[PDB]
RNA sequence: AAAUUUUCAGCAAUGGAUGUCUUGGCUCGCGCAACGAUGAAGGACGCAGCGAACUGCGAAACGCAAUGUGAAUUGCAGAAUUCAGUGAAUCAUCAGAUUUCUGAACGCAAAUGGCACCUUGGGGUAUUCUCCUUGGUACGUCUGUUUCAGUGUCUUU
C-alpha cells in the first residue's frame, strides 16, 4: 500500500507488512544486512533465508551500524567488518514471514523462485501505541510501542 | 574506500497546519404574556419485535383517542391490506384520556417499598380474627355548621 519504488513488473514482485509490532530500531538493523552481499550486488532470496534462519539459532549474527548505543561487542561480527552485533530474533520472524509472502506472489507470476533477488527492502517507523509507566512521587510516565511498517520488492536476475 | 555523522533533492512514513465548506454560535431589532395542593420545576425507576446513550413516553409506557394530510416506515425483520380507503406515517395538528415511585410533598417516617389507624367492596368457628381490595388521615387560615368549656357580664327557674 503505497511502495517507496515500483521493471515494469512482469518480472518482479512486492509483500508489504502494515503495522508490525516489533522494534523498529532492531529490525531496521536486519533489513541492512539484508539488503546486499559483502560485495556491492543486490542478495538473493536462498541467502537470506539461510541468513535468517542462522541467525535465530545465533550462529550468523546481525551487525547494528546505526543504532548503536550500548550494543555488546561479539567475535561473529566480524563477518562484516564490525565490532558490534546481536541475534534480534523477533526482527528475524516478521522479515522471514514477509519473505515467505513474497516468494508466495512470485509463485502465481510462474517466474524462478531459485533465481530471486531482494531488490528493496525499507522500514518506516509506525504510529504509536501508548501505556502507562508510573513514577515515584506519584507522577505517571507514558510507556510506548513502535511498531513499524516493512516493504519489501524482489524481481529475477536474468 | 566502505560504515557512521551532517547537508541538499526525489519517493515513502509520521503529523493534522493551510485552503474550501457549515442544520452551530454571537449581536441587534420586533412581537406575545402562559408554571404550581385540579400536585409545579427538579429527581428516581421503568417502557421499543431486535437499544446502551440522546430525544420521546408512563403498567394505556419511542405511545392511545380526535382532527387534517392521503400512502408509507426502513439498519434488518416482519405486518403485507392499510390500498377509488370510515385509511399507511419516527407525518402534521392536538381541544379527549392515561399519567408508576417521588418532590412545596401532605398519616408517622426514611441509607427502611419500614411502622400505624379509619374506610369501601369482596374472600375465608366470630361483634372483637386474619386476608385481599377502594379511597382516605400534614400545617396555617377565612365563612358557615355542630358539639362543648369558663363563680367572664346578666337575669332567673
Amino acid at each position: 500500500v503505497k511502495y517507496a519504488k515500483e521493471s515494469n513488473e512482469n518480472k518482479c514482485c512486492k509483500a508489504f507488512g502494515q503495522d508490525l509490532r516489533v522494534h523498529f530500531k532492531n529490525t531496521h538493523a536486519t533489513v541492512q544486512a539484508i539488503k546486499k552481499d559483502k560485495k556491492g550486488n543486490p542478495m538473493k532470496l536462498s541467502a537470506a533465508k539461510k541468513f535468517l534462519e542462522d541467525v535465530m539459532e545465533k550462529k550468523r549474527c546481525v551487525p547494528f551500524r546505526k543504532f548503536t548505543g550500548c550494543i555488546g561487542r561479539k567475535a561473529q561480527a566480524k563477518e562484516f567488518k564490525h565490532t558490534q552485533g546481536r541475534w534480534p530474533v523477533k526482527s528475524c520472524k516478521f522479515v522471514l514471514d514477509l519473505l515467505r509472502n513474497a516468494e508466495s506472489n512470485a509463485e502465481m507470476k510462474n517466474l524462478d523462485v531459485d533465481n530471486l533477488v531482494i531488490e528493496h527492502i525499507q522500514v518506516n517507523r509506525a504510529p504509536k501505541g501508548r501505556r502507562r509507566t508510573y513514577r515515584a512521587h506519584g507522577r505517571i510516565n507514558p510507556y510506548m510501542s513502535q511498531p513499524c511498517h516493512i516493504e519489501v520488492i524482489l524481481r529475477e536476475q536474468e
